[PDB]
């Protein structure tokens, strides 16, 4: 009964070395299977547009919940490795390690903070329960 | 052991900029005006969107290939949605819809049905994520 706050919606076409756009033309990316699963590579494939997302949203969230707390963060980047898995069941399933690198804070303010970050993501809470995340922060 | 690995690395808040290590995917941020920002740049709910569209596309394509289905043509929608949530913050929902040609409705609906089951996005935000699927044949 919610209302959507943003909605944007892709059309993919042509298979694994296809095309993908979004309707407003902000994202246009031609695709390709990667040289490691006997594809040719070259362009992009679901799994980095995974990652891709995922680093930006908790860095995002790292930094909502820095300010809310009045946490005196100076800067932030963040790392997401994303695996593919093949599952017994004939399917694919995603594995992810995160690590953040946050300046301003000692190590143990740094872990507390991804910590709560890693709660107010909304690709966390959209794989909880279903993916293994394994977070790790580096501070300097 | 894991069949593929790739490496993103996102710095500059939500107008910043997102990198795989290898280079193939390169991208400036940008908040949605819908959200208080300028738009302009992409952002996590498209490339969760595209990601989507194009992985479930080719969950479609494998179970034809594996269950001899000829397909004459497959195209992926996804619709991606921001909720707020009283509790855990913003909630992503999601439309999925399949335009399948050279299947009737019933054969295209119980492709789709193990399309869903296989891919790996699906897999991953399975029970937290709202998915409705519809499909349409031509
Ligand atoms: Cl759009
Ligand atoms: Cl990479």
């Amino acid at each position: 009964h919610m209302k959507a706050l943003y909605t944007t919606i892709a059309k993919a076409h042509g298979g694994r070395n296809g095309h993908v756009e979004t309707t407003d033309g902000l994202l246009k990316l031609d695709l390709a299977m990667p040289r490691e699963l006997g594809g040719e590579g070259g362009a992009t494939n679901p799994e980095q547009l995974f990652a891709a997302g995922y680093a930006a949203c908790f860095e995002s969230a790292i930094r909502h919940v820095a300010n809310v707390q009045k946490i005196s963060l100076e800067d932030v980047s963040m790392t997401s490795e994303v695996s593919l898995y093949a599952t017994p069941e004939k399917g694919f399933k995603l594995g992810v390690a995160l690590h953040a690198h946050i300046t301003g804070l000692n190590q143990n303010e740094a872990e507390a903070l991804v910590a709560k970050a890693h709660e107010v993501c909304p690709y966390s809470n959209a794989i909880r329960g279903n993916v293994d995340v394994k977070l790790s922060v580096s501070v300097k």
